[PDB]
């Protein structure tokens, strides 16, 4: 049958795994790359090239989003799709995101090996950034796709980077924006224009390795949200001023940064998280006491109200502290705030159908991690496929999944796109 | 006399001090100047036509201090110099360092125009680099010029800046070329080749500005030291690692910063001051958790000992968080822990005797800031003229003195230049 047909080229797979990851600001084994920088640029040819190799037609959206469909016996119905994610974070790994844009694209040479014929088309997303190092904005194409308008008028209108690059010149640079008369919204697709969208991805976490298992069929994804903060105080020669004259910036975000992990705690559920990423001083000078600091916070839990509680909190903190320490509390931006999703249950049923047939051991899961299927759920039904990853490993270049643990997922993936095509 | 002959040109000093300060990486109010960069090279020649213009011979040494000359009738005695800083820390001040070294020129050009005759020559010293910016290192010039072999050694060997560039490329990038024959002893000055040593500076305090006073004649400078320590710690994803299994080294951080805050009042005495002014995260993403923080922090006081204590305690937090947290301590470096100095007797002496006779109020004070006057010590009689600033303000662009407060300190260092010549 076609389940036991289905061989994929797993050595082929970890080679251009190893050839993406060369497009990088970091030196191996770190990676690093950044939204419609020129390693940005060069790893979006060599997937489109993979794409074109494997007989997709290709085509791109006003911000990059890019998508290689094969055209189904039935062209017209509502595709089946899939895809991912290629950036990555200052000093991450080489599996995240890109499992699941080349397993996409093993997954039809697969299928194709198989002599499988699709009835609904299958179509393969390279989402055009999911991570928010660059404009502090996630899944900025997936976003968009889901019909974003707040987010395509910020894009326009105000949308810089660290480097008071706006998006709209950063874009351009990258070959991508380029019509004037375009408000974005041509990017936004209607309500059910896929079939489905199945997300590939490492696990991120230690739970199928410790188990022992090969997948994990995602049942719903965690409610992320981040938050700026900014302190201001007179600053000052750190010889001279004399203690009880200061308002020092600095302890205000050191005490902002254990006030969030205290919040955290408070929730009394092991599914919450908060994490002080960056923290910024300014002048950042041995011999001057801070005048302004900078903190970028990342909370979520499974549970978007006890998330919330949180949130609150950690206001409540930074105004508590700006007020003892007798410094300004300049800036409290919550960025983003947004809810968890549910995979599908017809999606669901079709993924564990296809381990088992496949006989790869399985257990329904949460995903922790955020993912551009967060956002593909308000547009299509959802589904995701875990593999597992060494310790649970992310974001850091120790990051590793086995070529075995690809292949099975890419089985997965091709297995379920087959089901899904002929629903 | 020549005390009622002194006449300085105040409006042009100020319009020295103005040009100067468009040297900047910073826009102006603030100033940026590090050694060794293109501004820094702009000032050193912007000085270096100065000094010349006042007819002094112009000299350079191996690491780029520049001295220039008045010939006394009598020039093999040794000489009585003065002279300070041009580096500025990140948006800071015009008025730091430079007062006393345009200040030390105009002293030059006042006495000549009295038609003042020296016996010992008068030499001004523009030290290389005062400010810990770029290598971490304070008083890179006058530690040199004092003797310090561990120092000339490291900058050969070891001494790097955070760029990873090193201190051999960066003087040779400013025109100060590596001979591999010298190990730097050139630099050295012999115990009692001057005099005295004398700095203009500002008081960097508001003490002679809320006494209503014109001159502090400075009695001692208060003992400096600076740490610099790293935490490291696993990482990993912001949303995917749980709170329990977590190591986290922005938290150790944040931790010994408010530890430092702790022991300075622990020591009962507002003499004593402390300050993290750098803590840097890595990766520095917002949803990674950060695996190294570096902090540099500086603490001073007048009392040695009690200076000391607070390195002890510090060091025994950074141990105590660091087993707590989980994370490996590895860097603990005290990069320098120096003495207070006391000023010669005899050049107070004078310094006092110079303001009365130029009918200036004046008081005796301590230096909290340290500066090139605290190495300059050790090679012969030192004394430092404090002139008032606003508010005490230093480090940071509200820094200022009037015209007229440093046009007195140009005439209390011509008249104490003067008197220390014929002595
Ligand atoms: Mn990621
Ligand atoms: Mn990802
Ligand atoms: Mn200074
Ligand atoms: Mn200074």
């Amino acid at each position: 049958n076609l389940a036991s047909s289905l061989s994929v080229d797993a050595p082929g797979l970890q080679n251009q795994i190893d050839e993406l990851s060369s497009f990088s600001d970091a030196p191996s084994p770190s990676v690093t790359r950044v939204l419609y920088t020129d390693k940005d640029v060069s790893a979006r040819r060599y997937v489109k090239n993979l794409m074109a190799l494997a007989g997709l037609t290709v085509r791109e959206d006003a911000v990059g989003n890019i998508f290689g469909k094969w055209d189904g016996l039935e062209p017209n119905l509502p595709a089946v799709a899939t895809g991912s994610h290629i950036d990555a974070i200052p000093y991450s790994g080489k599996y995240d995101g890109v499992v699941g844009v080349l397993g996409a694209i093993e997954a039809i040479n697969v299928l194709k090996r198989s002599g499988f014929k699709p009835k609904r088309s299958l179509e393969i997303i390279l989402f055009t950034s999911e991570e928010p190092t660059r404009f502090g904005i996630s899944c900025l194409g997936s976003r968009l796709l889901a019909g974003s308008k707040e987010l395509a008028e910020a894009l326009k209108t105000t949308v810089v980077d660290g480097q008071n690059v706006s998006f709209i010149e950063a874009a351009r640079s990258a070959g991508y924006a380029e019509d004037k008369d375009d408000d974005l919204s041509s990017v936004f697709l209607k309500k059910g224009s896929y079939f489905a969208f199945l997300e590939l991805h490492i696990e991120q976490g230690p739970i199928l390795e410790d188990e022992g298992l090969d997948i994990g069929v995602v049942t719903a994804i965690a409610a992320p949200a981040s938050l700026k903060v900014e302190f201001e105080g007179n600053g000052g020669h750190a010889g001279a001023v004399l203690m009880p004259y200061r308002n020092d910036a600095g302890l205000a975000a050191a005490e902002l940064a254990l006030a969030v992990e205290k919040h955290v705690l408070e929730s009394e559920s092991i599914d919450t998280v908060g994490t002080v990423g960056i923290l910024e001083l300014h002048p950042g000078a041995i011999n001057s006491i801070p005048s302004k600091s900078h903190l970028e916070i990342d909370t979520r839990d499974i549970d978007e109200a006890r998330r919330n509680t949180v949130i609150k909190k950690i206001q409540e903190s930074a105004n508590t502290i700006a007020k003892k320490r007798k410094v300004k509390l300049s800036e409290f931006k919550i960025v983003n705030q947004d809810p968890p999703a549910l995979s599908d249950k017809l999606v669901i049923k079709k993924m564990a159908e296809a381990a088992t047939e496949l006989n790869l051991s399985h257990k329904m899961m949460i995903s922790r991690a955020y993912h551009d299927s967060l956002f593909m759920a308000r547009i299509s039904p959802m589904g995701m496929i875990f593999i597992p990853c060494y310790k649970g490993y992310s974001h850091k270049p120790e990051e590793y999944s086995s070529p075995e643990d690809m292949a099975n997922g890419v089985k997965v993936l091709s297995l379920t796109l087959a089901k899904l095509s002929l629903d």
